């Protein structure tokens, strides 16, 4: 079975030995990740035939969320369990995208507002489920030890939503939403 | 009118005569479990030919989730109102779908990532919001007297989404997305 | 580049030169609204026919709650930087929608549940997360000084939502989901 009800009384286990309740800011940079990955999935089945080249990566960002959220519920005391997820190369992709994305859109002019196709509305939805999911992980940092890398890595993947917004929406021939002053 | 604009400096009433601050960990819970309610609205929007036996059964549970809100809504305590919910017969009626819905999918191999179709994604989402609401009682139980049936019904709850996922997939010939080693 | 690592240890500018925690209830609350922002965003991509009336009032919502999302990043005490929102033409305006759309639709009855058509579902779903934005604008306030026009409008909105929610079930002739006692 798939459930044990050990939860049942608002405690969980994470990585290792330790029982935590289930609000302990831990388990919630766990779960906002978690909830992030969930949304990356449901943005990925809105991709079409004209966007059918973002498809690859966004399933590459899932499988890089889930080495987040392993870090994420891993203390870093723990002697049996260590840290799985190294910054540098993903984030140097991430950055090699932004620039590739920002390039080939048109320059603007106004503040950018969230919205325009459906892809690139979920994938301003995305960004801004990232940002909620990095201040929580700020909170568990700010209380205990974390993998720093998660967190550069969270911060960059907002600007990599924002970034693959834009081409999506370039991509169907959408003009971005604007701030008009 | 709809609008009272009693709440206009940031307080609310509760069950009985109680107000509150609108970020109260009892409103907050209240919200949790609305938001959740609302996602799955959403998600049964979704529904085609090939996940119609699913329509039923998430329209019972937009049900249940509004007598959880209630509940939650009502303090322990109060001599004029008192809780709804029980556990027992929902929570048996979920365990029973996880159980058929587990079997009849195929046996996996690597962690399953969420994702797949339009419906499958979004009751995945729906896995994560139900966590999200999960912390949140959690935390208004560490604080006040809550009613634990809500609380094993919202655990086992994001078990069922998990499953309801995995099962979507399944209707429509679409594998779960899995995690690379 | 858009990117500019700043914020890789987690901390963030907010208007001014204050630079906060990413997790400050400033920063939560900003990002609360920036959220919901791209919610709409995701709904008005979901506009069809029979609902392109909805469009025009969605898009100033947006640009309504970019004006939000900037007075809550103003500290009160900034000599530099003002607040630049007022709550009294754009909550009448939401005020007369409310009004327009709740005679128009069907009296009921029970009382109604998130869902219906996909639109109207995510109307409802923009519902919760501006309430779940107004309780972190709460809390804000809590700590400190803020635009209280910004809480207003917050308020007026969720219930513009609903009442658009309901309206968008009845331009497609699809009944609202009700409590069933
Ligand atoms: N509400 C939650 N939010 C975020 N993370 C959670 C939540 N509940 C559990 N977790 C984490 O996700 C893992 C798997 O969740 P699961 O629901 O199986 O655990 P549980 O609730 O402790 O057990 P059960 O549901 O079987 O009673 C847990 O081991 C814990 O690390
Ligand atoms: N932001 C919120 N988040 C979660 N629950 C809320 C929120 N605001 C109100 N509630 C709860 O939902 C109920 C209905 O909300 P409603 O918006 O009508 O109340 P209000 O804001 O106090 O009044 P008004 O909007 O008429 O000024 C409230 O009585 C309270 O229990
Ligand atoms: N996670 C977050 N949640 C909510 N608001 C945020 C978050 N991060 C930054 N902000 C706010 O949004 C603004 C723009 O975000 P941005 O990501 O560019 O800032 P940063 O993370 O400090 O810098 P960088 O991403 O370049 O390292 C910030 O100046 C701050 O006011
Ligand atoms: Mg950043
Ligand atoms: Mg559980
Ligand atoms: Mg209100």
């Amino acid at each position: 079975k798939i459930y044990t009800k050990n939860g049942d009384k608002g405690q969980t286990r994470i990585i290792g030995k330790q029982i935590l309740y289930k609000n302990d800011p831990r388990v919630a940079a766990y779960g906002e990740v978690d909830e992030l990955n969930s949304w990356v999935g449901y943005t990925k089945s809105l991709i079409n035939s004209h966007t059918q080249v973002l498809s690859n990566e966004l399933e590459e960002i899932q499988q890089l969320l889930f080495d987040c959220g392993h870090d994420l519920a891993t203390p870093a005391d723990d002697e049996r369990h260590s840290f799985k997820f190294k910054q540098e190369q993903p984030t140097v992709w991430l950055e090699e995208k932004i620039d590739n994305y920002t390039q080939v859109v048109p320059a603007v002019k106004k503040f950018i507002l969230p919205g325009g196709t459906q892809l690139a509305s979920a994938l301003h939805v995305a960004r801004t489920i990232t940002r909620r999911a990095e201040r929580q992980i700020v909170q568990l940092m700010r209380e205990e030890q974390i993998n720093q890398d998660v967190l550069i890595f969270i911060n960059r993947l907002s600007d990599y939503f924002f970034a693959a917004a834009r081409y999506a929406n370039y991509l169907e021939q959408q003009p971005d939403m604007l701030y008009r002053n």
